[PDB]
C-alpha cells in the first residue's frame, strides 16, 4: 500500500525520537461530516474489501516525512514538526489529489491538465489516446 | 483526380497506337442496374459538386494501364490488352476499393484489417488510435 522507499530513506534511531510528539489526543476533534468523507475515500483502503490499513493520526506525518525525503539530514526532523502542527490544527488544507495519492506507488499529484487538438487526423488519435 | 506518374511512366508514341483499340461501341450494353451505382459512388468525381470527370469506357483501359507501370517496356503494351478484353466483356469483376481507389493519389487498397487487443490501457489506446 506504501511506498517501498520511505523506510530506506530515514533513520531507525530518530524515528522514535520523532514518534513522541503524536499523542492521538488531538484526533477527538473531528466532526461527522469530515469521518463520514474520510472513510468513503480520503485514505489507502482496497476499493473491493473496504478493509482500512490507515489512522487519520498517522496521515499527516506521514505525507509530511514522505515530502521531505530528498533533504539534507540535519533540519528535516526539526523541520517536519512545523508542517505536522500546520495541518494538524487545520491552518493548512490539503486536497484529495495530495492526500488521496501521497506515499502510493503511483506517484500521481497533479490536478488539472489541457490539451488543444488541431485540423488533423493523427492529433486527434493522439489526443484521445 | 489523377495521380501524376502515369504519363511519365509511358510513352506518347505508343499512346496513339494503344488508342485504336477501345471504339466505345460496346459501351452500349449496360443495365440501368449498372450505370445507377455507376454514377452513384463508382468513378472519379467530386463528392460534393457531383461533376463527373471521367467516363465508363476511359475506366477499364485506365486501370489497366496503371496496373502495369513497373514492367519492361517490351510486352506490357500487347499484355494490357489482354486484361481489358477480360473486363470489358464482363469475364472478370473487380471490387469497389480497387475501382474506386485506382489511379488516385490516396493509394490505399486493401478490403478487410484485424486486430485483437490484450488487457492493456497502452494496447487500447493504440487499437482506438
Ligand atoms: N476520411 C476523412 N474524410 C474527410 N474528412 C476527414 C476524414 N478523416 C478526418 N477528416 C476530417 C478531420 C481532419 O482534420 C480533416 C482533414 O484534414 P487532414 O487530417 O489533414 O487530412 P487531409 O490532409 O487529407 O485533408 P485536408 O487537406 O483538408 O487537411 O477532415
Ligand atoms: N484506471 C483504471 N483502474 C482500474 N482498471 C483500469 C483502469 N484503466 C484501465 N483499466 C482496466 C483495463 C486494463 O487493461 C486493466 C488494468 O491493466 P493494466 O492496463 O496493465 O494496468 P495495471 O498494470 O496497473 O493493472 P494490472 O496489474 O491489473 O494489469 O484494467
Ligand atoms: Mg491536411
Ligand atoms: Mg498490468
Amino acid at each position: 500500500k506504501y511506498d517501498r522507499h520511505i523506510l530506506e530513506d530515514y533513520s531507525r534511531e530518530e524515528f522514535d525520537e520523532l514518534n513522541a510528539y503524536i499523542d492521538h489526543e488531538r484526533d477527538m476533534s473531528f466532526s461527522y461530516a469530515a469521518v463520514k468523507q474520510l472513510e468513503g475515500k480520503y485514505l489507502v483502503q482496497n476499493r473491493v474489501t473496504r478493509q482500512i490499513y490507515e489512522t487519520p493520526q498517522f496521515l499527516y506525518v506521514l505525507v509530511a516525512m514522505c515530502l521531505f525525503s530528498k533533504y539534507p539530514k540535519e533540519a528535516r526532523l526539526d523541520y517536519v514538526k512545523r508542517f505536522y502542527d500546520a495541518v494538524s490544527t487545520f491552518k493548512v488544507s490539503l486536497p484529495t489529489p495530495i492526500m488521496s495519492g501521497v506515499r502510493t506507488p503511483t506517484r500521481q499529484f497533479s490536478s488539472c491538465v489541457l490539451i488543444e487538438c488541431d485540423d488533423s487526423l493523427d492529433s486527434i488519435n493522439a489526443t484521445t489516446s
